[PDB]
Formats: structure tokens, sequence, C-alpha cells
């Protein structure tokens, strides 16, 4: 037991609706500012979902986590079937000429698979209904990290008392994470 220095959880107030962007911006800020060693985790307390569209129209909005589901939609030319399983999305089959059948599986918010020939698509998004305007970080808090957080594009500070970021116990994080699962 050496790097015993524990990182704690902190809640970051961020632009509502831009929580994923806030996370990706913070990740890049940490890289630039040389702060990655201080942070073990950055999580958006929101459920990951798969949005399936066909000809620019939403057909399904499903939980990314689940047993293993196939979904077929009618497109411009025919059927695209998408598979959602082990937290990934890929195409089983589509119309002739659709290269999306060989697209690597996607799993992170923002990613998408586009079947250009059939005009269907699967996109991974976050459902920020329960805890909008927040990301969570597990970190060693200090002055440089605090300041870097406040200068990250879609981030507006940690929850603080007297300028001191308020740590959340493991239990409370698990709790809110259990509310974005249930």
């Amino acid at each position: 037991q050496v790097q015993e220095l524990e990182k704690k959880w902190y809640a970051l107030q961020v632009e509502p609706g831009k929580e994923n962007e806030a996370k990706e911006n913070l990740l890049k800020v940490l890289e630039l500012e040389g702060l990655k060693d201080l942070v073990d985790e950055v999580i958006v307390p929101a459920e990951e979902k798969v949005v399936i569209r066909a000809q620019g129209k939403e057909k399904y909005r499903l939980s990314l986590k689940g047993n293993a589901r196939d979904i077929s939609v009618l497109g411009k030319k025919g059927v695209t079937t998408f598979r959602i399983e082990n937290g990934e999305v890929k195409v089983v089959e589509s119309v002739e000429g659709d290269t999306c059948v060989n697209a690597p599986p996607i799993s992170k918010p923002g990613q998408k698979i586009t079947c250009k020939e059939n005009k269907t698509e699967a996109k991974i998004v976050l459902d920020n209904k329960i805890f909008p305007g927040y990301i969570l970080i597990k970190a060693h808090m200090n002055d440089k990290l605090l300041m870097a957080i406040e200068k990250t594009p879609h981030v507006f500070r940690p929850v603080m008392v007297g300028g001191k970021p308020v740590p959340l116990k493991e239990e409370e994080v698990q709790n809110i994470l259990n509310q974005i699962k249930r």
C-alpha cells in the first residue's frame, strides 16, 4: 500500500444538455494542464441510450444496457437491423451497398453508425433527465485542478462551500448511480 492517497468524489456543475461535451472538454484540459494523474474518473450521471432513426425520423430510443436486442427498421430502400447487446451497437444486415454492415461497433455517447444507402442510423446519446447539469469526478482536489475545472468550456465549478469543493461519500455516488440504473 503506497499510492494510498485517496481521491474523493466531487460534483461539478456544468451546462445542462452539454454534460458529455463538458466531460470531453475536461478530459482535454486535464491532458493539457498535466493534471491527469490527479483524476481517476470522470462520469456523467446519465443513462446511455441508442436512438434509431430511419429517413431522418426517430423510431426507437432504447437503453444501451440490456440483455441483447435486435431492432429492424424500414428505410429508404429496405431493412436495416441493428443489434444492441454487451453495451455496444452494430449492424446485422442492411440493403445492398450499405458499408455500415461492417462498421465497428459503437458504445460511447456521440458515436453513430450511418447506413447511407438505406438512410437509417443508430446514435448513442445520454438521457439527462434525473441529474441535468452535473458530471462527477473522482479526484485529488487542489488549487490547480479547481482552477482548470472553472476554465473548462462547458463547466461551471464544483459544488463548493466557502470555495472548498464538497466531497461526496462513495455511498452517495453509488446511490445516484443507482438512480440512473434501477
